[PDB]
């Protein structure tokens, strides 16, 4: 069923809330044990926001390998993504440990450190040139190279350097500084032109690991992003906007982790963001400058 026909149905009988509980109810359940031993308390921002055992990802030392971060493997679509929560103040060292030893050339957040007069996240990266961070617990040094400001969203070239070897690469880091925490984002247009400058910087691509994409708890917005992602990619493979059920991708991304998507009107947003999307990946070239301009970046 068209998606676009679905999502008109939908919209005219009010029944997101419904789509949405059915699709929770159905949503995998695996075992989190790692992430409820006692010793990884403070290793977590939320205590029902948990990795499964099957899909988390492991720090290569033999202390602790414990971080709240999951690998989504989507086997038709051939994309990897590591979803993961904003870093605590004493996971940041965790957190550069795992997009080293993962060869993540790019970094993806959707929050602003500080929404809702809260603190959503640690200032994780450096804010000036001259001010490098060092994190002694994981033998890495991060310096800030480049900034690129635009209205919503800003990009920076990092520089992270492996102490213990002196090896060197290039991070890219992707800030949407927009979306509102349980909301979804103001144009459906803004958001896409977030997500192409992403792939055009080659971040999502195979010749790399896994991007890592992370906002408070990194289930919602973060959720929004690989599903609009892969549900387009899967219509340039098959050629069939029709052959793409949302709902199914959805469900299968949440066999890696829990609670992607985490509002009904964040479901909603993702069929719009589709819906638009695909009036590129048909053939529409231009449509991607159109978003441009109608997100005033
Ligand atoms: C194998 C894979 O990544 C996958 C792709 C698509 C899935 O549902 C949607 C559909 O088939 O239209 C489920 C899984």
């Amino acid at each position: 069923m068209e998606m676009e026909k679905e999502f008109e149905q939908i919209d005219k009988s009010g029944s997101w809330a419904a789509i949405y509980q059915d699709i929770r109810h159905e949503a995998s359940d695996f075992p989190s044990r790692v992430a409820k031993l006692p010793k990884n308390k403070n290793r977590n921002r939320y205590r029902d926001v948990s990795p499964f055992d099957h899909s988390r990802i492991k720090l290569h030392q033999e202390d602790n390998d414990y971080i709240n971060a999951s690998l989504i493997k989507m086997e038709e679509a051939q994309r990897s993504y590591i979803l993961t929560q904003g870093p605590l103040p004493n996971t940041v060292g965790h957190f550069w440990e795992m997009v080293w030893e993962q060869k993540s050339r790019g970094v993806v957040m959707l929050n602003r450190v500080m929404e809702k007069g809260s603190l959503k996240c640690a200032q994780y990266w450096p804010q000036k040139e001259e001010k490098e961070m060092i994190f002694e617990d994981t033998n890495l040094k991060l310096t800030l190279i480049s900034e690129d400001i635009k209205s919503y969203y800003t990009v920076r070239q990092l520089e992270l350097e492996n102490l213990t070897t002196q090896e060197t690469r290039e991070i890219l880091h992707f800030h949407y500084t927009t979306w509102p925490d349980f909301g979804v984002p103001e144009s459906p247009a803004s958001f896409l032109n977030f997500l192409f400058k992403v792939r055009e910087s080659g971040s999502l691509s195979p010749e790399h690991g896994p991007v890592v994409v992370h906002c408070s708890a990194g289930i919602g917005r973060s959720g929004t992003f690989c599903l609009a992602d892969t549900c387009l990619l899967l219509m340039d493979k098959r050629k069939d906007p029709s052959s793409v059920d949302i709902k199914k991708v959805l469900l299968e991304m949440r066999k890696f982790r829990m609670g992607l998507i985490q509002t009904a009107d964040q479901l909603r947003f993702s069929y719009l963001a589709v819906i638009e999307g695909a009036k590129f990946i048909m053939g529409d070239s231009s449509v991607q400058d159109q978003w441009k301009e109608l997100s005033h970046e």
